[PDB]
């Protein structure tokens, strides 16, 4: 049966307690890996929180090495934001006290270091984190949590069983760390049950680099209602959906039908045969809530470029050049190197000063293979895609975009970052992070 993150909603006191903590896991029948997560081995909660609460967000490091938490998705000043500057110590906590306010949305968090980030997410460390204002049911969405609004985190695995579960070598530090092994919600090939209704998927990326490219296998439509930063305004639906790490899209399938029917996904970027990752069977048991699907929701209007006070560009660089040389492992140690702002990360360097509130657009670029985008602290509509307006399913507001060949992006720099805590933005392969394909920004 595929599990479910367990619901949590602020306590009594305001306060959602979240530890961070090792443990083993099991993705399949008979085995069991080492593994990290919070609140249990593997994966986390899912958070959900009222637009307009104030909410302490109490996170313990029950591990015996640093950790943080970044909260992808959430809408906070830099100060209330985990990273590599502020790093929550063995043993120690982290209570930060967040007043939400933001369109309702599916977010999530995990680890974000520096060099360290690709073993801790590989590990299993992440939770889901939805932001509502109570108006589903006025929009037609389906809102049962676990019937008919199911969270699907995908992800990928080499090892399964054992404790060498992430040793990249130098090839996955180029390209990326991928496995053959696919899971949903942790575990291999799952099955869900689900009403002869209307059904709401919120689907995340957790991989640290694979790519999936989704469809059922009878290419029933996935009608793409949101992505990152919320609903779009007039829902597309696809047959076949790509999803890059960081990415999360919520989309609508018709199980009224009744027929099973199973999600798959192509094993590579060039459309490669599809592999499995998950059934759907429905139960005739259950009487389905929503029976009709929304052609209309509450999103932003066209993004206006005339908005923009500065034109930038970042070049995804790989230095496939001088990384061959060297191949012919730990990132840090493993002199390879990589750069979004033109040399690689530097802790103490900042490379861009943003003014506060103000609007950007920014020419993203890729050479040997895409790179997922993802910028902390600021939200962006994607303007064009190799020199094409994007398709409505990826044209509201997002934080996380696949870049392959070339991009525009509109940047709204709508929170403060101070000095002492800067905002990031990055690669979302992780290995590509960790070896260096990461900038940081302040607001002025
Ligand atoms: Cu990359």
């Amino acid at each position: 049966p595929l599990p479910l993150p367990p619901l949590v909603e602020p306590d009594a006191s305001g306060v959602v307690k979240l530890k961070v903590q090792t443990g083993r896991h099991s993705f399949e029948e008979g085995s069991e890996a080492a593994s990290a997560g919070i609140n249990g081995a593997y994966l986390g909660p899912l958070v959900r929180l009222k637009n307009g609460e104030t909410v302490t967000l109490s996170v313990e490091n029950g591990m015996d090495e640093g950790t943080t938490l970044h909260w992808h998705g959430l809408f906070v000043p830099s100060i209330l934001d985990g990273g590599p500057h502020n790093v929550i110590a063995a043993g120690e906590a982290w209570k930060p006290e967040v007043k939400i306010q933001q369109p309702a949305s599916f977010n999530w968090f995990h680890p974000h270091l520096h060099g360290n980030t690709a073993r801790q997410a590989h590990l299993g460390i992440a939770g889901l984190m939805v932001v509502t204002d109570g108006k589903d049911a006025e929009r037609g969405l389906p809102e049962d949590y676990g019937v008919d609004d199911i969270p699907l985190v995908l992800q990928d695995r080499r090892v399964i069983e054992g404790d060498k579960v992430y040793e990249p070598d130098i090839m996955d530090l180029m390209h990326g760390f991928r496995g053959g092994n696919l899971i949903v919600n942790g575990i291999v090939s799952p099955e869900a049950r689900v009403p002869a209704s209307i059904v709401r998927l919120r689907i995340l990326n957790g991989a640290n680099a694979r790519n999936f490219h989704v469809r059922l296998s009878d290419n029933r439509p996935l009608l793409v209602v949101a992505s990152d930063g919320g609903f779009i305004g007039n829902p597309e639906p696809v047959e076949r959906l790509t999803i890059s790490p960081g990415e999360r899209y919520e989309v609508l399938v018709d199980f009224s039908k009744g027929e099973a029917t199973d999600l798959l996904t192509y094993g590579d970027d060039s459309g490669g045969d599809d592999l499995h990752l998950m059934r759907f069977v429905v139960d005739a048991a259950l009487q389905g809530k929503v029976t009709k699907r929304p052609d209309r929701l509450d999103g932003p209007d066209a993004p206006d470029e005339k908005l923009s006070v500065k034109r930038r560009s970042f070049f995804f660089d790989e230095r496939m050049a001088e990384n061959m040389k060297l191949m012919m492992l730990e990132a840090l140690t493993s002199g390879v190197e990589m750069a979004i702002a033109g040399k690689p990360f530097d802790m103490d360097r900042i490379d861009v000063e943003a003014k506060l509130g103000s609007w950007e657009i920014w020419d993203l670029t890729t050479k040997e293979m895409p790179h997922p985008f993802h910028i902390h602290g600021a939200s962006f509509r994607i303007l064009s895609l190799n020199g094409k307006a994007p398709p409505a399913h990826q044209s509201g507001w997002k934080d996380t975009a696949l870049i392959d060949g070339k991009a525009e992006i509109l940047v709204h720099f709508d929170r403060e970052a101070v000095k002492s805590h800067p905002f990031m933005f990055h690669c979302h392969v992780l290995e590509h992070e960790d070896v260096g394909m990461m900038a940081q920004f302040v607001t002025v």
